[PDB]
């Protein structure tokens, strides 16, 4: 097995001190350099997972750990008042190269040439209106520019079309992507993708309720299944 990577020991978490725990009692190693898919019925907890390893809500019990910096991409994206590129850079050195590359993997070089500053036009409130797939991918952009070791993805691609959304989940997260040396843990609410992750984590009411590969939850007739089925 791969290294440690995010060690959750004995945590429960909730939004407040005094609230009662939304997350109850996690323990969980995720190894190095793997892809976890994170699923469940709606209200399972998914997303408070990663904003548990935000470190946004307050931990109750437990303690938490992890290996290296972390990246993090919203279910509902925006973008600030200023160009494309300080928008994917976002404070970061600017390269031009790996520019390009993280672009294209995120299926925004179509995009790009079809602007009149290319990278360069301002986008936001005095900028040019973007779709919500376009703000999506520029978000992943960002995040993937960085060059993180961790990278929490509350399913970033989920309203995007049918082939847009394989280009960049088959080029940033899956196997051989942009990503393929880090550490993801990829909410997920379409199940397609499931097959090409390491890991599986199923979640109901807050707490983990199975985990393991594609095909070890698929021959077990369990949560993953009867979620498959729903």
């Amino acid at each position: 097995a791969g290294k440690d990577c995010i060690t959750i020991h004995s945590a429960t978490f909730a939004w407040s001190q005094e609230s009662p725990p939304c997350l109850h009692r996690i323990n969980l190693t995720v190894p190095q350099g793997c892809l976890l898919a994170v699923v469940g019925p709606v209200g399972a907890g998914k997303s408070s997972l990663l904003s548990a390893l935000l470190g946004e809500l307050s931990k109750v019990e437990g303690f938490v750990s992890i290996e290296g910096a972390v990246a993090y991409v919203p279910q509902e994206a925006w973008v600030q008042n200023t160009s494309v590129v300080e928008n994917v850079c976002f404070g970061q050195e600017l390269d031009p190269p790996w520019l390009e590359r993280v672009l294209e993997a995120c299926a925004l070089q179509p995009d790009v040439d079809s602007f009149p500053e290319g990278i360069h036009t301002s986008i936001g409130e005095q900028g040019m209106n973007l779709s919500g797939g376009q703000k999506q991918r520029l978000s992943l952009a960002r995040a993937v520019y960085r060059k993180a070791a961790v990278y929490l993805l509350d399913d970033p691609l989920a309203a995007l079309d049918a082939h847009v959304g394989q280009h960049v989940f088959n080029q940033v997260i899956g196997p051989g992507g942009l990503l393929q040396g880090t550490t993801r843990i990829l909410v997920t609410h379409a199940l397609h993708i499931l097959p090409q992750a390491d890991w599986i984590i199923v979640l109901a009411n807050g707490a983990i309720a199975e985990m393991g590969s594609y095909q070890e939850l698929l021959q077990r007739k369990g949560a993953l299944v009867c979620l498959l089925d729903q």
